[PDB]
C-alpha cells in the first residue's frame, strides 16, 4: 500500500508491558498489549543518541514499507519517551530455530512427546520462507542475514521471515577481518571475501536455511570451526545432503549453492519449486509441543 510509506505512530498509554519474550538476541523485547490500534497481543522491541534516534527513523521508514504475508508484521513505533519502542505482530511459538529443534527425532526421545516434524511440514515452511524472499527480491531488499533464528512461527504452522539483519551475536557470527560481526556459515564466497550482499547471496542462504529445515534445525558445518566453514566455502565443497531431504529438494540446495552468484537459481524458481511440492505433499497432522 501507499499508505504504508508513512510510519504509525503508536501512544505510550496504548502500550501496555506485559513480560519478557524471547532471551533474547534482540535485546530487551517484550510481549505486550496494544490498544486502539486494531486490544491485540504485540512484540515490542526498545532502543538514546541524536545519531542513534535518526538510524531508529530510518529503520522505521524502511519497515513500514516491507509489507507482505510472510514477513513478520511492523505496526509502528513510540518516540514518546527513553527507550524508543517499535511495535511487531506477536507470533506464538517464537524463532523458527527453536522450533525445529522442539520437533527434533532427539527432542521426541529425550521427552508428554513433541512429534517429530514432518517432511510436508517441512516443506510447508520452506515454501513460506521462499514466498518472503520472492517479495523481497521484488522490493529490490537485500535481508543479509536470512538464517532460521531470523524466522517466527504463528499459528497453523504460518512461517514469516524478519529481522533483516537491522540492529542485534552468538556462535552463528564470525568478526569478519576483525572488523565486522557476519553470519558466515550461511554465506557465499563473495559475501565472505568482499562483503558483497546480493539478492543471489540472500539466494546462497535461503539453501541453508532449507538445509537447517530438513536436519531440525542443526547449525550448518557443525563438525567445522570457523576457519574450516569459510576455507570450506571458498574452497567450493558444500554441505551434505541431509537424512531426511529427497534428492529433488537437495539439487535445488545445491542450486543455491553455486560458487558464483550468477550461477545460482533465481528467487521466483525455487519458491515455484517448493510451493509445487508443498502442494502435493500437504500438512494435515496434528502438531505437538
Ligand atoms: N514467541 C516469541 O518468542 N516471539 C518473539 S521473540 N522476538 C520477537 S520480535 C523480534 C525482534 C523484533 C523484530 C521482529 C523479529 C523478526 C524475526 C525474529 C525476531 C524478531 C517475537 C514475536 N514477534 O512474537
Amino acid at each position: 500500500g501507499a499508505m504504508d510509506t508513512f510510519v504509525q505512530h503508536i501512544k505510550r498509554h496504548n502500550i501496555v508491558l506485559k513480560r519478557e519474550l524471547g532471551e533474547g538476541a534482540f535485546g530487551k523485547v517484550f510481549l505486550a498489549e496494544c490498544y486502539n490500534l486494531c486490544k491485540i497481543l504485540v512484540a515490542v522491541k526498545t532502543l538514546a543518541s541524536d545519531n542513534a534516534r535518526k538510524d531508529f527513523h530510518r529503520e522505521a521508514e524502511l519497515l513500514t514499507n516491507l509489507q507482505h504475508e510472510h514477513i513478520v508484521k511492523f505496526y509502528g513505533v513510540c518516540v514518546e519517551g527513553d527507550p524508543l519502542i517499535m511495535v511487531f505482530e506477536y507470533m506464538k511459538h517464537g524463532d523458527l530455530n527453536k522450533f525445529l529443534r522442539a520437533h527434533g527425532p532427539d527432542a521426541v526421545l529425550m521427552a508428554n512427546p513433541p512429534t517429530e516434524l514432518t517432511q510436508s511440514q517441512m516443506l510447508h515452511i520452506a515454501q513460506q520462507i521462499a514466498a518472503g524472499m520472492v517479495y523481497l527480491a521484488s522490493q529490490h531488499f537485500v535481508h543479509r542475514d536470512l538464517a532460521t533464528r531470523n524466522c517466527l512461527v504463528g499459528e497453523n504452522l504460518l512461517v514469516k521471515i524478519g529481522d533483516f539483519g537491522m540492529s542485534r551475536y552468538s556462535t552463528d557470527y564470525y568478526r569478519v577481518g576483525g572488523h565486522t560481526m557476519l553470519p558466515i556459515r550461511w554465506m557465499p564466497p563473495e559475501s565472505i571475501m568482499y562483503r558483497k550482499f546480493t539478492t543471489e547471496s540472500d539466494v546462497w542462504s535461503l539453501g541453508v536455511v532449507l538445509w537447517e529445515i530438513f536436519t531440525y534445525g542443526k547449525q550448518p558445518w557443525y563438525q567445522l570451526s570457523n576457519n574450516e566453514v569459510i576455507e570450506c566455502i571458498t574452497q567450493g565443497r558444500v554441505l551434505q545432503r541431509p537424512r531426511t531431504c529427497p534428492q529433488e529438494v537437495y539439487e535445488l540446495m545445491l542450486g543455491c549453492w553455486q560458487r558464483e552468484p550468477h550461477m545460482r537459481k533465481n528467487i521466483k524458481g525455487i519458491h515455484t519449486l517448493l510451493q509445487n511440492l508443498a502442494k502435493a505433499s500437504p500438512v494435515y497432522l496434528d502438531i505437538l509441543g
